[PDB]
DNA sequence: CGAGCACTGCACTCGAGTGCAGTGCTCGTTGTT
DNA sequence: CGAGCACTGCACTCGAGTGCAGTGCTCGTTGTT
C-alpha cells in the first residue's frame, strides 16, 4: 500500500500511526495533536493492517471528544463507518446494558440518575433512618459511594466494623442499590461497574466481544479509574491488542478517582507493550515549553518528557504583583484591551484561575470597560429544573416507580400534597420497602390516608396514567408539548419572576424544538432513547452571539485549550498551590501537573500574577507568592516593575 | 278514762278506731272518713293503749297524704310526737337505705333517678347495642324492669331463653343495673326492693325494726303491689299489728301496678283479722249512693259494701246527648253558666274526662264564654327542664359518675362536646364497664381523641371540678346560685324565644329561693339533701290567683275530690270504656270501678253526657253510649231533651 | 462576603364535627314516688 | 291531628395540612458522565 496516511505526520508520530499491531502507549505531550495520531491509527486499522470497522473501538471520557472524534475519522476514511464503536466508557456500557439488560439484571427502560437527583434521593434516604445534620451529610454519603462503585465494590464486599464510622455509610450503600432497583434506576457510576460485572457473570459474552473488538483504543488514559482500566482489561485478555494514548503529567482528576497510576499498570498487567514519546509542541513557544519542563519536573516517579518546539522563543512571560485583586484584574484588563486595541481577536485570551470563586473582580473589573466575555460556568440545559421537572413526568409515563422522577413532581405544580403527606408515603415506602407509587397504591387501598390528602394524592397519579395514555400513540415533539402543559408546568412558570421566569418558558419551548430534531438502529423507544440522551450529556449554556469576546474559566475546564494569550490568576500559596491540598491530603503533586496544564496552555505570550493582598470571603489576607513561580527557570520570565 | 276521740266519730267508725290491737281491715267507700279513722286510731293507740310515738308508722302513698296526716295527728295531739314514722312508702323506704346504707350495698349519697332521668339512661342503653327501631323500644324496656321490681324480681332471677323476646329484655335490664350500680343511682322502684332486700339480708335489722315498729297502719291500701305488701309484711312478723285501710271498688291504678287482691290477701295472711266496713257517706246524695251501688255490683270478686246516707235523695243523675263533642262541652258550659247565675261558685263544678286529649275541646268552649278555669294536670317544678338542668350540675359535683347528669348537661349549654364525640365516650364505656366520667379520663389519657374533642371534652370536665372547688364552702343556695350562673346555664335560658326564655329564668330564680329555704337534722349533707327532696316530691304548678274558676281534671287525678256539682264527659264505648281497655286484657273492671270513682264525687247533682259524633284525631268517628250508662238504675237518672 | 437552605411566621385550604332545620312516617290511655 | 323520632341535609366552626415569602446562620477546591 502507499501512503497519504502518513505524509501528514512526523516520524514520532507517523511511527505510532505505522505502529505495527499490539498493545502499547503513546505518551502524547500538549500541541502534539493526540487526537490526529488517533485518528489516522484507525484510518490504518483499517487501511494497511486491514481490519473490519466491527473490531475498532474507540473510547473517550467527554462525549464532545468522542464525537469529534467519529468526525474525522468519516472526513479521513471518506464515508460512514458501521460496525465501529466511538463513544464514552459510559455511553458504551449503556449501550452493553441496554442490549443484555435481562442477562445484567436491569429492566429494559432502567433510568440513568444523574448527579442532582443522586443527591437529593440520598437526602432523602438518610432521613429515613439517622439524622443527617453534619452527622451524615448527604454529599458525604454520595462520594463514599461513588468512591466505592469507582473501585467496583458493592454493599456486601468491603467489610470492616470496630469502626461503626464507615458501618454506617455502608448501610445507606445497602439501601441505595436496593431502592434504585426497586425503582429501576441506576446512577452513572453504575453504568460501568454493572456492565463490567456482566463480564464475569456472563462469559460467553465477554468472548462474544473479544472475539470482535480484536482492536481497542483509549484516550486519556491518565484519567481512568480502578473500574475502567478492569474492565477495559477483560475486552483484550489476549486475543485482542490495545493502543493507549495518555499523559501522567496533566492527570489533574486524581480526586474524581483518576488513578495517575494506571498509566504505568498498564505496561505491566500487559507483558509486550512498546512506548512512544511525541514531545513535539506546535501550540506555544520555546520560552514557555521551557518554563513546563523544569515546573513539571519538581514531580518525581514521572516517565519524564521533554517539550520541544520548531518554532520562535517568543516573548518573556510576564509577571505581576498588585495590591490587590481590584488591581490584579484591572491590570488584566488593560494588558487584555491593549492586544485588542492591536487588532487583537478578544477571543484568543483566557483568564484562567484556581477557584470558581475568584471570577467575581474579574468579571466587575470587565464589565467596568465595555469588553464583553464569558464564564465557562456549568449549567448545561438538560440540567436546568424547569427541564427535569418536564422529563420527570415523562419518566413517570415510561414507568411509574422513578422515585427520583416521583419525589419531584408528585407535587409541583404545587397541587395539595405536602410532606406530612410524603413522610408518611415514605415510612410506608421504607418500612414495606417499595417504590413511593407503590406505596401509594397501598396506601390508597388500605384507605389509611386523610380525606384530603388521598383524594389529592390520588388526583395526580390519575393525571400520569392519563398522560401516559392520551399521548403513547404519539411522536415525541407532540407527546412532549402535551406533557408540558397537560401537568400544568407551563402554567407554572408562565407565573415566573421577570428576568427569570421569561427564560424558565423558553428553555422549555427549546426542549420540543430540540425533541422535534432529535435523531436516533431500533433497540429502544424513541423516548427512552432520549431520556438517556438527556442523562448521558447536557451541554449548552446560550453558545454568546460570538460577537468577539473574553474566555473566563478555572483550570481544570482548559484542558485541551489554546489560546494566543493566557493568563494564571491568583498565583500565591494559598488558592495556587491550594489550601485544602498544600495540606488537606498531601495531593501536592496534583496542583504541579493542573500548573503544568494551565502553563502547556499558552501559545504565544503568558501572563502569571498575583496580589499581596485579597478577601478569601469576608475577613482581609496576605499570601505569598506561588511556589510555583519560583521553580520557573528565571530566564524565560520577567518581572514587570509597573 | 274519758274519750273525745270518740264523740267526733259515727258508730262504725268509732268500732275501728276504739278497737283492740290487733290485725283489721277498714274498708272505707268513699265519703267514708278514712282520714279521721286513721287520724284519731293512731291518737287512741298512744293516749288508750298507751303506744309509744316510736312505735307506730303510718304509710301512705302521696306526700300530700303524709303531710296532712301528720298536721291533723298533731292537732288531736295538741304537740309534736317525734318519733313517729309517717310518710310515703318510697319515702320510708329511702329513709331506710340513707340509715343503712353500708349493709344496703349502696353509697351514702345514692342519687334517686327519676322517669325522665330512667327513661333516657336506658334510650342510651338499648342505642348502645340494640336497635330501638320500634323492636326495642325504650318505654317497653323501662315498663318492663319497674313491672319487673313491682314484683321484687332481679336480672339474675326470672331466667328464660325459650324466646329471646324476654331475653333481649332480660339483657336490657341487666346492662341497666350495673350502670346504676356504676353511678350510685336508685330509681323509684329500687327504692322499694332495696329495701325490703335489706330486711332479707340482715335479719339483725329486720329485728331492731320489728322490735320497734309494733303498731302499722297503711292507707289506700289497694293500691299497693306486692314488693309493698311484701315489705308490709315482715315488718309485721308474728309480733306486728297491722291496721290497713281502702277499697277494692275504688283500685283504678292496675296498670301502674296495683294489685286490688292485696286487699284480701292481707285478710287470709293475718288471719283472726277481721273487717270493719266504713259505708255512711257524708259527701252525696241518696240518689247517687244509689246509682253507685248498682253500677258497681256489675264486677264480682268484690267484698261489696252499701253506700249510704241520712240526707236528702236529691235531684237525679241527669243525661245530655251531644250531636257532638263540640255540642257536648257547649252544654255543660251552660250549664255551668246557671249554676253561676244562680250564685253558685265556678270552683263547685268539675269536667272529669277520661283521656287528657278531652280537655282542649272543653277549655275552648269555657274560653268561649269568658269562662275562667283551671286545668288540674300540671308540669311539676322539679320537672321543668331548665331545673333538672340546673340540678344535674349540682350532681355532678355530688358525683362524678351521675351518667345521668352527665349526658344531660355535658352538651348544654352547647360547649362543642357535640355528638360524634360522645358516641366514642357512650362505647368506651360500653366495653370497658366504666361511668362516663370515667371513661372521659382514660380516652382523654391515652389521647385516643380528636385534638377538638380532646379539648372541648377537658374543658367541661375542669369546670365541674372547678365549680365543686369553689363551692365546697357555700350555703347551699349561693351555691346554686353560682352554679346556675358559671354553668352557661342563665344566659342560655335569657336568650330563649319569649315565651319559654322568660319563666324559664324566674323558675330558676325560685329554685335559688327553694335552696334558701330549704329545711332539714344531722344525717345527710344539704346538697344531697336537697337533691333527694327534690326527686322525692317534684310539687306546684302555678297556685292560681283564687279566681273562681271551674274544675278540669281525668277522673283517675279526680280521686279523693268532691265537688257539688260534676260533669263527666265522653260516656262512649270506645272513649270510656277507653278502647285499649276493651281488647288490652279484660281490664274492664277496673275501668267500671273508675266510673264507680267518677260518680262517688258528685255532691248534689252529677250530669253525664256523650256524643253521637267526635272527631278522633284525623276523622270523624261515631261510638255508642257506654254500657255503663246503661247499667245505672232507671230510677236514677233522668234524660235531658234540650 | 454572597450562596443556599433549613427554618419560621402567617395566610389559606379543606373537611370532619357541630348544631340545628327539614322531611317522612308512626299510631296513640290513666300518672305518684 | 300531631307529637316523637330516626334521618337527611345544610351552614358553620375549627384545626390539621398546605402554600409560600422572609429572616437569618453555616461554610465554603476542581466537575465529566
Amino acid at each position: 500500500d502507499v501512503s497519504y496516511l502518513l505524509d501528514s505526520l512526523n516520524d514520532k508520530q507517523r511511527e505510532a500511526v505505522a505502529a505495527p499491531r499490539s498493545n502499547l502507549l503513546v505518551l502524547a505531550g500538549a500541541g502534539s495533536g493526540k487526537t490526529r495520531v488517533l485518528v489516522h491509527r484507525i484510518a490504518w486499522l483499517m487501511s494497511v493492517e486491514n481490519c473490519s470497522p466491527y473490531s475498532i473501538m474507540a473510547v473517550t471520557f467527554t462525549n464532545k471528544a468522542a464525537a469529534e472524534m467519529r468526525h474525522r475519522i468519516g472526513q479521513l476514511m471518506g464515508t460512514s463507518q458501521g460496525g465501529m464503536w466511538v463513544g464514552t466508557f459510559h455511553g458504551l456500557a449503556h449501550r452493553l446494558l441496554r442490549a443484555h439488560h435481562m442477562d445484567a439484571n436491569l429492566p429494559q427502560d432502567f433510568q440513568i440518575l444523574d448527579s442532582e437527583d443522586q443527591l437529593r434521593l440520598l437526602k432523602r434516604l438518610i432521613k429515613a433512618m439517622n439524622l443527617d445534620e453534619k452527622q451524615w451529610p448527604p454529599r458525604q454519603a454520595m462520594w463514599y459511594i461513588n468512591s466505592q462503585k469507582d473501585e467496583g465494590l458493592r454493599p456486601h464486599h468491603i467489610q470492616s466494623y470496630g469502626n461503626p464510622v464507615e458501618q454506617t455509610w455502608q448501610k445507606v450503600y445497602q439501601a441505595y442499590q436496593e431502592a434504585c432497583d426497586r425503582a429501576g434506576l441506576v446512577d452513572f457510576a453504575e453504568l460501568l461497574l454493572r456492565a463490567h460485572e456482566l463480564w464475569l457473570n456472563k462469559p460467553h459474552i465477554l468472548q462474544h466481544y473479544r472475539e470482535r473488538f480484536t482492536n481497542i483504543l483509549v484516550d486519556e488514559f491518565q484519567d481512568t479509574n480502578n473500574i475502567q482500566y478492569a474492565w477495559i482489561r477483560l475486552l483484550a485478555g489476549d486475543t485482542g491488542k490495545v493502543m493507549i494514548v495518555g499523559d501522567d503529567d496533566q492527570s489533574i482528576y486524581g480526586w474524581r478517582g483518576a488513578q495517575v497510576e494506571n498509566i504505568q499498570r498498564f505496561l505491566n498487567d500487559f507483558p509486550g507493550a512498546e512506548t512512544i514519546r511525541l514531545e513535539q509542541n506546535y501550540r506555544s513557544t520555546s520560552n514557555i515549553l521551557s518554563a513546563a519542563n523544569a515546573l513539571i519536573e519538581n514531580n518525581n516517579g514521572r516517565l519524564g518528557k521533554k517539550l520541544w518546539t520548531d518554532g520562535a522563543d517568543g516573548e518573556p512571560i510576564s509577571l505581576y504583583c498588585a495590591f490587590n485583586e481590584l488591581d490584579e484584574a484591572r491590570f488584566v484588563v488593560n494588558r487584555i484591551k491593549t492586544w485588542q486595541d492591536n487588532g487583537g481577536a478578544l477571543a484568543e485570551c483566557a483568564i484562567l484561575y484556581r477557584s470558581n470563586a475568584q471570577s467575581r473582580v474579574l468579571e466587575e473589573a470587565l464589565l467596568q470597560a465595555s469588553m464583553p466575555y464569558r464564564i465557562y460556568g456549568g449549567m448545561r440545559f438538560f440540567e436546568r429544573q424547569e427541564i427535569k421537572d418536564a422529563l420527570s413526568y415523562l419518566r413517570l409515563i415510561v414507568n411509574r416507580n422513578d422515585d427520583a422522577a416521583f419525589e419531584r413532581v408528585v407535587n409541583t405544580p404545587t397541587r395539595g400534597i405536602g410532606d406530612r403527606t410524603l413522610d408518611v408515603v415514605r415510612q410506608t415506602s421504607r418500612d414495606r420497602q417499595l417504590t413511593l407509587w407503590q406505596a401509594c397504591r397501598e396506601l390508597l387501598q388500605e384507605k389509611a390516608l386523610a380525606g384530603r390528602a388521598a383524594s389529592a394524592l390520588q388526583r395526580f397519579m390519575e393525571l400520569i396514567d392519563a398522560l401516559a395514555q392520551e399521548t403513547a400513540d404519539m411522536p415525541l415533539h407532540v407527546q412532549t408539548d402535551r406533557v408540558i402543559k397537560d401537568s400544568g408546568l407551563r402554567t407554572m412558570y408562565e407565573q415566573e419572576k421577570g428576568e427569570k421566569g421569561q427564560t424558565r418558558i423558553e428553555n422549555l419551548e427549546e426542549l420540543v424544538t430540540a425533541t422535534r430534531q432529535f435523531s436516533y438502529d431500533e433497540d429502544l423507544m424513541p423516548l427512552q432513547a432520549f431520556l438517556s440522551h438527556a442523562a448521558l450529556e447536557a451541554g449548552e449554556g446560550q453558545a454568546d452571539t460570538w460577537q468577539d469576546a473574553v474566555q473566563l474559566m478555572t483550570l481544570h475546564s482548559a484542558k485541551g485549550l489554546e489560546f494566543p494569550q493566557v493568563f494564571i490568576v491568583g498565583m500565591e500559596e494559598g488558592m495556587f498551590p491550594s489550601q485544602m491540598s498544600l495540606d488537606e491530603g498531601g495531593r501536592l503533586e496534583e496542583e504541579r501537573r493542573l500548573a503544568y496544564v494551565g502553563v502547556t496552555r499558552a501559545m504565544q505570550k503568558l501572563t502569571l500574577t498575583y496580589a499581596e493582598t485579597r478577601r478569601l470571603y469576608g475577613k482581609e489576607v496576605y499570601h505569598r507568592p506561588s511556589r510555583f513561580i519560583g521553580e520557573l527557570p528565571e530566564e524565560c520570565v520577567e518581572e514587570v516593575r509597573l
